[PDB]
């Protein structure tokens, strides 16, 4: 617990509010975090082997990313269950509206936000594939991207959220093994099925992925496909087909994300220019 980035906030700081999420590998709550002037902020709090330093020193390098499609990790504290073990607890800054994939459901209710116009749509990609951009540069492969995990913000942009599955490329990964076979396999990219070795372009599939979950406002990729035909259903050739009122440019975007050779599919500065000019496009 020596923590040289000084990432570690004092655990006194900070009371645990109401439970937002629940999942397997921990949970999502809301919270108060006692700021040096007595000033109560409103945060959410990530819960949970490996030397707990490397935790500290990624969610440190994490702790540094300075852009706005990227969720700004505001720190660490450690708590002690059950018999002296240490349980690392993720600060992320509190963001009222949840994630992008519940909000995209909603919007397709009376009382929910209002239909998401198209161009709303095409904005939240942009949104993503710029913090994706960020990452990439940062050698950061994400390993877990989905509407699920974009987060939206007060001002409605988006962020690329949920760095749990993360790694540096070169970077160590035997302590993250476990969770990552067990991964939702339909926004896995057809060479990472077969082991579960991600890249770059791992990412970019994924991003695709997204993108068809934001054009179909929250449907599940695939339907009439079960998750253990996926490998089989993707070694044919087939993919996502086109979603209604789905442009037929924005869909050739999405399907470049997917062609079988990863070295043939863009990169997310390539994806994200493509975007920025489609929406530039229209009224
Ligand atoms: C119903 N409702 C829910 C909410 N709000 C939320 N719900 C879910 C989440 C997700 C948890 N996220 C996230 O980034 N986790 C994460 C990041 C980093 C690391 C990590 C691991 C190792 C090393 C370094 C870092 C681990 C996990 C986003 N956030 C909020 C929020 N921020 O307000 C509002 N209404
Ligand atoms: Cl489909
Ligand atoms: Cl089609």
């Amino acid at each position: 617990a020596m923590d040289p980035e000084d990432v570690v906030i004092d655990r006194n700081l900070l009371i645990l509010g109401k439970i937002l999420g629940e999942g397997e590998f921990g949970s999502v709550m809301e919270g108060n975090l006692k700021q040096e002037d007595g000033t109560s902020l409103k945060v959410a709090v990530k819960t949970m082997q490996r030397e707990i330093e490397e935790f500290l020193s990624e969610a440190a390098c994490m702790k540094d990313f300075s852009h706005p499609n990227v969720i700004r990790l505001l720190g660490v504290c450690i708590e002690m269950s059950s018999q002296g073990i240490p349980k690392p607890m993720v600060i992320l800054p509190f963001m009222k509206y949840g994630d992008l994939h519940t909000y995209l459901l909603y919007s397709r209710l009376e009382t929910g936000p209002k239909h998401i116009p198209l161009q709303t749509l095409l904005k939240f990609m942009v949104d993503i594939a710029l913090g994706m951009e960020y990452l990439s540069n940062r050698n950061f492969l994400h390993r877990d991207l989905a509407a699920r995990n974009c987060m939206l913000r007060d001002d409605m942009t988006v962020c690329v959220a949920d760095f749990g599955l993360s790694k540096k490329i070169y970077s160590g990964d035997y302590y993250r093994q476990g969770r990552i076979a067990k991964m939702p396999v339909k926004w896995i990219a057809i060479e990472s099925l077969a082991d579960r070795v991600y890249t770059s372009k791992s990412d970019v599939w994924a991003f695709g992925v997204t993108m068809w979950e934001i054009a179909t406002r929250g449907m599940t990729p695939y339907p009439g496909v079960q998750n253990h035909e996926m490998y089989d259903y993707l070694l044919h050739g087939h993919r996502l087909k086109q979603p209604e009122d789905c442009l037929d440019e924005l869909y050739e975007i999405m399907y470049s994300c997917w062609r079988t050779d990863p070295l043939d599919r863009p990169t997310f500065s390539v994806l994200r220019l493509q975007l920025e000019k489609l929406l530039e496009s229209l009224p």
